[PDB]
């Protein structure tokens, strides 16, 4: 039997199994009957879908059926831990299941929600599709980097690096800028299936990798979309935020700034995290009435 990272058999669990051969777990919330809708939710670079628990349960609240997996590398999934060959396999992983749910449910209109790199995941699936999906809800996607880490210099010496040592990793992401709620940072640094292990040199050239790539796919975003972005994230730089509402040619998209807010918008202050959760909610509801 093929186990998880944490030793579980997956066939204890929700899985599929990837193009690659990889089992990835997976993790569904669905309504009692009928659903609306579908909507896949993509976590970010180091976390897992467990992380999405209360708002899967807010949105299957609406009716819609809520599906997830552990992108490659990341929680329950196999893969080494966060690596990956290249970054578009989240984007395949990704429609792998959206095309298995949707043969499923036919006819269901499918949202995509993404967090961080989730949402530059959710972002190249839309484009790689245009039409496909019914909206998207964006929680500060990674757009720019922190233009102080992504600087020529040191974007040259990574790629120099890269191409010797491509395993050698930075320090940790400084979890107390995930978010101001030092509760919800105390969660994070102490979940089992969150990596916080350093930055690995070939990992940030894929997370490079999706920057350019998601710069090139704006103008073939034509998806109605939410965003949501903390003025102050270290992690996904807020101009990311204007600069996709600026170039999408979506006829529909909506942008709201949290003043002073870090990264992690649905796991901040509690002022913020409501206001999130309040937000999502009636944009899909008036999107799925
Ligand atoms: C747990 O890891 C987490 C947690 C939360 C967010 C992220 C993430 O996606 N970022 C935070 C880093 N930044 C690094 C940046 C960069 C790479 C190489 C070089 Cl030379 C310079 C800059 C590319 C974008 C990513 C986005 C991660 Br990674």
């Amino acid at each position: 039997p093929r186990r998880t990272p944490q030793s579980i058999p997956y066939q204890d669990l929700p899985h599929l199994v990837n193009a690659d051969g990889q089992y990835l777990f997976c993790r569904y919330w669905a309504p009692t009957g009928t659903p609306k809708a579908l909507i896949f939710v993509s976590h970010g670079a180091g976390e897992h879908s467990g992380r999405y628990e209360e708002l899967a349960r807010m949105l299957m609240g609406l009716d819609l059926l809520v599906f997830a997996h552990d992108h490659v590398g990341h929680g329950q999934s196999e893969g080494e831990r966060m690596v990956v060959s290249d970054f578009h396999v989240f984007v395949r992983d990704v429609l792998q299941h959206v095309d298995s749910m949707q043969k499923d449910y036919p006819g269901l209109p499918v949202f995509l929600l993404g967090h961080s790199m989730g949402g530059a995941i959710a972002i190249l699936t839309a484009a790689e599709r245009p039409g496909h999906f019914a909206g998207m809800v964006l929680i500060s996607p990674l757009v720019l980097a922190n233009p102080e880490s992504a600087t020529t210099f040191k974007v040259l010496a990574a790629k120099v690096l890269n191409s010797v040592l491509p395993n050698l990793s930075s320090g940790p992401i400084d979890s107390s800028v995930l978010s101001r709620n030092k509760t919800e940072v105390d969660i994070y640094n102490s979940d089992p299936l969150i990596c916080r292990a350093g930055l690995k040199v070939c990992f940030g050239i894929q997370l490079l990798n999706a920057v350019s790539r998601v710069e090139r796919a704006l103008p073939k975003l034509t998806v109605p979309f939410l965003l949501l972005q903390g003025s102050a994230d270290r992690l996904c730089d807020s101009k990311g935020a204007y600069l996709l509402m600026e170039l999408a040619k979506s006829q529909d998209k909506t942008l709201k700034i949290y003043e002073g807010a870090y990264h992690v918008l649905h796991k901040e202050l509690p002022e913020v995290t409501n206001s999130v959760f309040h937000e999502i909610n009636m944009w899909v509801s008036q999107r799925t009435a």
